[PDB]
């Protein structure tokens, strides 16, 4: 291996230089397999990576587990073996009462409720996505006539006091987040999700590729359907990277 | 007027929904006039606005002058006239070694080095562009055919010691802006300018379209400055540009 | 020109070292017009600058455009070429019942809700006017004779939600703004105007001399002045 | 089940109050098997649940992976599930050249270099950890003879920036923590770990007590089993 | 005096390494007179410094004065004469209505709501006790056998507006601090005091080792000095 | 006692209206010496009072104590009292290579290096003096003929770190102030001391009008720490005369 960990030497990714990365490791296989000569890499932690093939071209994914400080791990990991393209994939909950279920959410860029994103570039820096990916994906979106919503993305280190609940343990949620939810929504912010902000700083700051396309699988406002939705995703991510290679 | 600064009513707009704004209200009528019939609406302090046609389209051209603040104040009031589009066109000076003078900048988001986009929402929200607007700077440079370059830039309130020149009266720069230029550079920053961070933080904050594209007329590590005035003449090019991305706007 | 932006050479101030900066560009000569010899220079942008005579000595007269930036580069490109000393003359909302339109006031210091005032002095750092600059001010006032107060005034970067207005096109202001009047109020906080700020920090970093000084247009609870005074308070320092 | 993530239910405690929790899911069951009655409960995700008895009563051992934002999403859970006591082991490296490898470190309280910790308290406030907690593993440390350390930890978001690393694909480290490894040490702080801080935090906040162990495997400017031990030592004295 | 405020030399302390620092220089001598040979060595501004020796072994009690400003001249001279243990004395008032009037409460770190702290470290840093110090003064105030509640004290800058009061000449408190009190008590805050913050952070932060214990005077949701007196006397010949 | 901490009464001020503030408790008596029928009225912790009149007024002078903290509990609890008025009379280390020891220094405004005036007011708020004060203050001067700075000065919670002294215990400030000494000068600060932030802000933020004076006893552009005063209390006097 040459890096600390993800387990993986330049040559598992065969000249790989883009990488989908999704959250779940469970979720690797299954974008693979939707390409050529899928094949598993390797597994530690919440990293398990896979490369395929698009086009001849060879192609990698990664989970990403939990958080920015996972994120931060495999996607400087994967960019000291050689990928320069990021598109993250996962499924989230809107905050905007015109996103339905079933709808596509490009990030153009988002709102930064993280701490890692700091370690690479200051708050006044925009978290903002990678144009051409941003556009691969939003074309990639069309292509298969999904309902989608290209805007920003609040990003936070927790899934709860972060994005406001209070069905918790203390029923508490500190100051700064206190009336939090309303304000982004009238702010135009489409959706909540936990890595995004470190994803998007990272690489803009740091000369890499990165976008990222979500599944609404259901709406705050207000089984079987949540599993096309990710399905109707992962299309849109893997078409996406076809243009990005 | 209906506004209180610009002297503008909704009926000087004609039904428009798109404004070009750029900083300098002595550029306001050379960008009307890459249009057909364009109609000087009014000049009221660093405000003067006209009325053009584009594809049979009203379109409004005012500028907003030098600063967020006072670009928050003509932004507002245009859209309480109705327009929900922002372009704006503007000169700058590239940071990057590999930028040459004459090309194009289009802006994905900004850092901000503002105070004015901290009016409408906090140091962590984004300072991005719209995506159909810088689509249509993207696609409208290649179908003109300039050397275009889309990445972040660095939208400064001041034009001196936030852009980290020390060719000053006090020759001094502010502990925070100490070797901040080379940070920029280091983090793939592409330019310095005024107006942006401002301008996208309260359009993508207030559910209003914006776009930002520019000129490079120098380069901060290069050492010739621009070829006499002549050279100056990217901001022409930037200029049909912006004009070509608002037609698919419409 | 010996400045980027301003289009002015060092003798067109003719050994100027005084300068009325107000914030509109065609309220530069009526000032002008105050004094002896009234010459227009140049305009460029929001800076439309005129030289003038008073007391036999030279002044200049350069409208600052709107905000903190464009005052930052007025007042540095003016410094540049000699400028020592800075009256700004502007217009302003008072957020104090007591203080009625037609009123003038003289700020002493200013709350810094602007950004380049950052670009000179981290937030700790002060925004407040010159000494000799705000006494000539406050000597000017009761010269011309004038409803006058002296105090704390709030610099904001926009007119709208920094100054705490809702009938604007989202009808909503950010957290940080919300309340922020009242607030400003009980502390005493005189106005709201939007350059003193940048003016006044920059100056008092860089060894300048600034004085602000501005007429009521209305009371956000109800200028041959406060002009008047500013070139008054000028001749008090050539 | 009554969570959302960890695939659990009130009643899968068993009672339980006090839960030891490492990062890595693989290390879950090892510290199970050091005390009574040790049945896996669950795993989803980092989160890989087992129950053991430790002299009659029921001890949850659960991972929390890498980062604040997954420790956030145990803890709160844990706690809704009833846990009202939190041991971290874990092991570590050493900005400190008086730390030697086999050495044990008892964390205080920590320098929040993270983000979730902001989720629930000002940084203002102290992540602090609870006073018993940090006493039972100083005593149990002391047991068994391991040299103990007990002080201040940096918790970092990241493993790189954050712990001012430049053997990187950038090989940058932003300003904010350009020569900060070298303002820690000065400060007597003696390592760098990335869930410390957010558990600390929300539990000093939360009416939770949190303690943290680890053992020294590395150290920069010059086992595990001791510190596990010791963990299940002290979550004995607990109880 | 090799020492500008406190006006005392090295040789002042006769190799004294433990000091207590109550914040008014009327108890410094009380607390001097609970051990033997109590002498007073000085008296400037609000720093009056008495040595005395417990055990056999120098001890220095020294006023700091109120706020972390005045605390942060008495930790530092007092440091360069040699000290590196300080125990902090006070009386205070509980924020959580399960608080007595004469309870003792041991602080194991502090919210930091003044600013000498940042002074000596960034706000992420702990104001956190020294765990030696910590567990004496827990163990003195079992061995005295008085209730005792050990955790996180708020330490404000000022008496009134940082410890939200609204009984005062203007009568309004800053936004930041507007329902700040309800905040502390929801997370388990014990109380309010003004020096802990700078005193624990220029500590913890520099090589030394600091507690603090406080007897509870007042609860603002409603024996004791000399029980904190004696806990931390008893707590410093454990530190001795 | 009306007030918790001074052990004072309304009565005690016997109508006083501005109040004579120094830092040192045992420069209170010094102060009130210079002024007719001085009284002394108590002395707890660091807070000991005085009474005097002037010009037939009455006036107090009521030490503050070192730092914001103890400040802001003398100037809230005064201004209970009915004072209205503050003049402050320090000592001071200057920063800038032409200022003398024992050189008066009026201060205008204050950099905010402290953390009691964020609790009366954000940070973008002005420490700033009230303009009759320091008008006072600069003509009382201007009346005796004394070498007078009129100007900015940057006020601490610290003496040592905060005012970037590195002859100390551990020989090290933090980052915040590594090279802001040096800042300061560039920008034309003329010295330190260590309550004008917060007394300034705190009056300036309640209707309380409130003047600074401070005496040189050090130059730290040439030592940290040292081996006319006389003069800043007798224009801090003869300010207050003025004030009446
Ligand atoms: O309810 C309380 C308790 C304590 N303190 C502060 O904590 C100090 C602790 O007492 P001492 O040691 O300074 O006398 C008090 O003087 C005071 O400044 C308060 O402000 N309020």
């Amino acid at each position: 291996s040459d890096v600390f960990h993800l387990g993986l030497t330049k040559n598992d990714l065969q000249g790989a230089q883009l990488a989908i990365v999704p959250g779940d490791p469970e979720r690797v296989e299954k974008i693979a397999a939707l390409m050529d000569k899928p094949v598993k890499l390797a597994s530690h932690r919440e990293f398990t990576s896979w490369r395929a093939e698009l086009d001849g071209k060879a192609v990698i994914v990664c989970s990403t587990g939990i958080g920015g400080p996972s994120t931060s791990i495999a996607v400087e990991e994967l960019a000291q073996l050689g990928i320069r393209t990021f598109l993250r994939i996962g499924t989230t909950g809107a905050i905007q009462p015109h996103i339905n279920v079933g709808d596509v959410l490009v990030t153009t860029a988002s709102v930064r409720l993280d701490g890692a994103s700091l370690h690479f570039a200051p708050m006044e820096f925009p978290a903002v996505a990678d144009f051409a990916c941003t556009t691969a994906l939003v074309e990639a979106a069309k292509s298969i006539g999904a309902t989608t919503h290209v805007g920003v993305t609040a990003s936070s280190d927790t899934f709860y006091p972060g994005q406001e609940r209070y069905d918790t343990y203390s029923g508490r949620v500190v100051r700064r987040f206190k009336g939090s939810m309303e304000e982004w929504q009238a702010m135009g912010v489409m959706n909540y999700e936990m890595e995004s902000a470190t994803l998007l700083t990272m690489c803009a700051s740091q000369g890499l590729r990165a976008g990222m396309v979500a599944g609404v699988i259901v709406n705050r406002t207000q089984a079987e359907t949540m599993k096309q939705t990710e399905s109707h995703a992962v299309k849109i991510v893997v078409e996406a990277a076809r243009r990005l290679l």
